[PDB]
């Protein structure tokens, strides 16, 4: 079983950037496809971005395409979310997620493991 730890959230002004990171358990790191989701006030959780086991393939929600970039470090057992041109509607708890994938280049939308979250608040 895998554990997941998000970091890097905080309070930022609209137009700013933030970089989130997610640490995942070392011994199983590369068995899991990984992703980011977020849950804004009053809303269901929303898929944000996904990355394959290999780190070579990615997928994004239309709401963040071009502003957010997901990356993976298979040296250090992390994934990252670079968030640029932030807007108030990006305010949410951001969750890292993991799920087994048979192939190394597959991205997932459904995940069975997720972190406690990191809070992101974008003010104007």
């Amino acid at each position: 079983q895998v554990q997941l730890v998000e970091s890097g959230g905080g309070l930022v002004q609209a137009g700013g950037s933030l970089r989130l990171s997610c640490a995942a358990s070392e011994r199983t790191f590369t068995i899991y496809a990984m992703g980011w989701f977020r849950q804004a006030p009053g809303k269901e959780r929303e898929f944000v971005a996904a990355i394959s086991r290999s780190g070579e393939n990615t997928d994004y929600a239309d709401s963040v395409k071009g502003r957010f970039t997901i990356s993976r470090d298979n040296n250090k057992n992390t994934i990252s979310l670079q968030m640029n041109s932030l807007k108030p509607e990006d305010t949410a708890v951001y969750y890292c997620a993991a799920g087994r994938a048979i192939l190394v280049h597959t991205t997932k939308k459904e995940y069975d493991h997720w972190g406690q979250g990191t809070q992101v608040t974008v003010s104007s």
